[PDB]
């Protein structure tokens, strides 16, 4: 038409805050744990958003877990150990081009395997 646009501050949004997964510790190397799909602005995406570990985080799960820092899909990196840690809480932090990324919870639970 006439006028086209102003501009503005835009930011993408995760699927679920937060989510419960149940993956066995023997579970095979390269499984899905769990798929954070973020967006911006369907119209346009020259952007490039990345996927950083957030605060306070292990190392060990750094290694045990393989988080893309340009999908952020996690997956299993290496065996992982019930005894040791029962529970693993991971943030996701994506950062496209505003003031902070979003933050995001996954926790995953670690079942028994025969």
């Amino acid at each position: 038409g006439s006028s086209g646009s102003s501009g503005n501050d835009n930011r993408p949004v995760f699927k679920e805050g937060q989510v419960e997964v149940h993956i066995p510790e023997n579970a095979p190397v390269g499984t899905s744990v769990i798929q954070l799909h973020a967006t911006d602005a369907d119209i346009g995406s020259n952007a490039e958003i990345r996927y950083i570990f957030g605060a306070q985080v292990a190392p060990a799960t750094k290694r045990l877990f393989a988080l893309n820092n340009t999908t952020g899909l996690i997956t299993v990196q290496r065996s992982l150990d019930r005894e040791e840690t029962a529970i693993h809480k991971v943030t996701v932090l994506a950062s496209d081009g505003s003031s902070t990324p979003a933050r995001a919870t996954v926790t995953i639970n670690v079942t028994d395997v025969n």
